[PDB]
DNA sequence: CCGACAACGCATCAGC
DNA sequence: GCTGATGCGC
DNA sequence: GTCGG
């Protein structure tokens, strides 16, 4: 965090392309050089050695030098400044509404969480679930809670069927001291890339998962991903957790190493070693690595037996959990 | 320059 | 209902 | 907004 400053800067420009512009690759390039400067080992002092750093440009370079200068950046005081945009900002929060949800209740005349809860009759399921839990949301896991949280979900799981192999993914195999959520792989060995010779199998752990007063609501649940929220019991007179989200990703057991690097991010590592795979010729996604031939067409699996398989195929060094966080 | 930028599950709606 | 586009969050 | 052919 020697550049806490910058970093945070940029994110609120691609924040504010994000939500705002709708220009999904003006937000993604500030994402990109916020990490890329997150993880420089330096405290920058001009524009000139961060343009040195690949997702650094011009553009950007210039805004650090006036950020240095005064401590800000004018570009976002304006944008502080215009309601529309702050509006549109606000409403990004609320889980379930994009930039597309927000400028439309905006237009509606709806643009505070007041607003929101006056209207609850005009959000769907996951943006209602979402304002209901606006606050815990916006705070951050303990990873001593996280822990407390995955003996649950693990012995819930292995009472279900001791079959299901169960892994905390996301920041928390990362390594972090807290996380935003916790997400879960499962895996069975009744579901493969080759049959499901089971049906309903994230069903029951969610099942199980709710009888225990575990998951308390649901965002989307489909046959293989599960989107909602959970809470750790509190004991007596004992002040309640607050909610927690949790994701829940069914994968074919025999690609789970393609599955857990995946779900282990972060993001931004995933989109980097994606975008590196697609240079060295092949294309990588949750579920398999293929090769791409001049057509373009990608190829059949190949076979993986490790995350460090992965790895070599696009002729990277392995990289830990704890250093792919970016 | 200028085309590409990771990849995909689930919810919701339009058109048939 | 089904398919495909768009939205939203991984 | 940045970058690699
Ligand atoms: O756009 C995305 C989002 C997520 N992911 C992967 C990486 C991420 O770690 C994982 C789970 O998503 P989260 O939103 O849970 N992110 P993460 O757990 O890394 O961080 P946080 O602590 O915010 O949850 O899914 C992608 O590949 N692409
Ligand atoms: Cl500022
Ligand atoms: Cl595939
Ligand atoms: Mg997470
Ligand atoms: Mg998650
Ligand atoms: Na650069
Ligand atoms: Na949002």
């Amino acid at each position: 965090t020697l550049n806490g400053g910058i970093t945070d800067m940029l994110t609120e420009l691609a924040n504010f392309e994000k939500n705002v512009s709708q220009a999904i690759h003006k937000y993604n390039a500030y994402r990109k050089a916020a990490s890329v400067i997150a993880k420089y080992p330096h405290k920058i002092k001009s524009g000139a050695e961060a343009k040195k750093l690949p997702g650094v440009g011009t553009k950007i370079a210039e805004k650090i030098d006036e950020f240095l200068a005064t401590g800000k950046l004018r570009k976002l005081e304006k944008i502080r400044q215009d309601d529309t945009s702050s509006s549109i900002n606000f409403l990004t929060r609320v889980s379930g509404i994009g930039p597309s949800a927000a400028r439309k209740f905006v237009d509606e005349g709806i643009k505070t969480l007041e607003d929101l809860r006056k209207n609850e009759d005009k959000l769907n399921h996951h943006q209602r679930i979402g304002l209901k839990y606006f606050g815990d949301f916006e705070k951050r896991i303990p990873r001593e809670e996280m822990l407390q949280m995955q003996d649950i979900v693990l012995n819930e799981v292995k009472k279900v069927d001791s079959e299901y192999i169960a892994t905390v993914c996301g920041s928390f195999r990362r390594g972090a001291e807290s996380s935003g959520d916790m997400d879960v792989l499962l895996t069975h060995p009744s579901f493969t890339s080759e049959s499901t010779k089971q049906p309903k199998l994230l069903h029951q752990v969610v099942e199980q998962l709710q009888k225990v007063h575990f998951i308390t609501d649901t965002l989307s649940k489909g046959e293989t991903k599960f989107m909602g929220v959970c809470q750790l019991p509190s004991k007596n007179d004992e002040k309640e957790y607050p909610h927690r989200r949790i994701d829940i990703r069914l994968i074919p057991k025999d690609q789970y190493y393609c599955g857990v690097l995946y779900f282990t991010g972060s993001d931004i590592f995933n989109k980097n070693m994606r975008a590196h795979a697609l240079e060295k010729g092949f294309t990588i996604n949750e579920y398999t690595i293929r090769p791409l031939g001049v057509t373009g067409v990608a190829g059949e699996p190949l076979p993986v037996d490790s995350e460090k398989d992965i790895f070599d195929y696009i002729q990277w060094k392995y990289r830990e959990p704890k250093d792919r966080s970016e």
